[PDB]
């Protein structure tokens, strides 16, 4: 049986919030099967729960949010969610004593290490995959993203920043998706921002957590970070990282081929909801061993 997954033990980590620049404390909790991914703010009393749902997603310039029935929000869920998706974590409670998840280093790697430090626990319950059975496509001008049927997990992402610091040889990246591939190929790819935007926002008291330690920073010319990029094509790899997190808002790993051109959180979620809305475009599938077949159905 391909089993659902949660954590072995409760773990904690502390980091700066991108928006407030204040120190945030993050606690990850194990959860029983069929409970899904739950985000929770504990700086509020009573605490508020935000179940990962494609329809609960709100996008902004600096982050993706989950919103509750009363416009209350938890922010910066995008990269942690990618880490959960990458490790196939079906059930978990994510608590923060603040309105936002810590930005860490701008990638998902720290979250992966944190998850590994907690340990993975396979539950005695069938992991449900969403299988793509029709080609679904969404567009936004020249931008587009599509899902098409495919017996596996594949991502193909193309960007077009036109920025001097991005060579056309690094515009595109395609990979077959697995836990190992996510960790070694994608997890460490960081987000980025323009120096001008960062300084402008911070002159308004915004994006106070922004720094060289939580993102690739570029001007109109080059990458400014001392040690440069982690990959020649870190930018496109991060967009893929972000898509992985976006897709996992349905609460299930997806069997199919995802292809995108200049897409983003908004367009990625739009694709997700489009697939989910089209009932005949998907289905739930589970996998078990021959032995697990009901002793009755072994019937020729
Ligand atoms: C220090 C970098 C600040 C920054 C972070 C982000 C960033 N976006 C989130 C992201 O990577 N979403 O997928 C994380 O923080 C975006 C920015 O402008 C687009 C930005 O520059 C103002
Ligand atoms: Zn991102």
């Amino acid at each position: 049986m391909i089993k659902q997954r949660t954590l072995k033990r409760i773990v904690q980590a502390t980091g700066v919030g991108l928006h407030t620049g204040k120190k945030v404390t993050l606690t990850l909790r194990p959860a029983p099967a069929n409970t899904g991914v739950i985000y929770r703010r504990t700086d509020l009393n009573p605490p508020v729960d935000f179940p990962a749902d494609a329809k609960s997603v709100r996008d902004t310039m600096l982050c993706t949010c989950l919103v509750n029935e009363h416009d209350v929000r938890i922010s910066t869920v995008e990269h942690l969610n990618a880490a959960l998706a990458g490790l196939g974590i079906d059930n978990i409670v994510i608590e923060v004593n603040a309105p936002e998840i810590p930005i860490m280093d701008g990638s998902a790697a720290p979250f992966v290490y944190l998850l590994l430090d907690a340990g993975i626990d396979e539950l005695n319950c069938a992991k449900k995959f969403v299988r793509i059975k029709e080609t679904v496509r969404v567009e936004d001008g020249d931008k587009w993203a599509e899902f098409k049927p495919y017996n596996g997990f594949s991502l193909d992402f193309t960007i077009d920043f036109n920025h001097p610091a991005i060579d056309s040889s690094n515009q595109r990246y395609a990979m077959n998706f697995s836990a190992d591939a996510f960790m070694r190929q994608i997890s460490r790819a960081r987000t980025f921002g323009f120096m001008r935007d960062i300084e402008y926002l911070q002159s308004r008291g915004l994006c106070l957590g922004g720094s060289f330690d939580c993102a690739i920073v570029v001007d109109d010319y080059r990458v400014l970070n001392e040690d440069g990029l982690r990959f020649e094509d870190e930018f496109v790899r991060h967009k893929m990282l972000d898509a992985i997190g976006d897709l996992f808002m349905c609460g299930h790993n997806i069997i199919g081929a995802f292809t995108a051109y200049k897409s983003g959180h908004a367009l990625n979620n739009k694709l997700l909801q489009a697939v989910l809305a089209k009932q005949e475009a998907w289905e739930y599938v589970t996998f078990q061993d021959d032995a697990e077949l009901p002793l009755a159905f072994k019937a020729p």
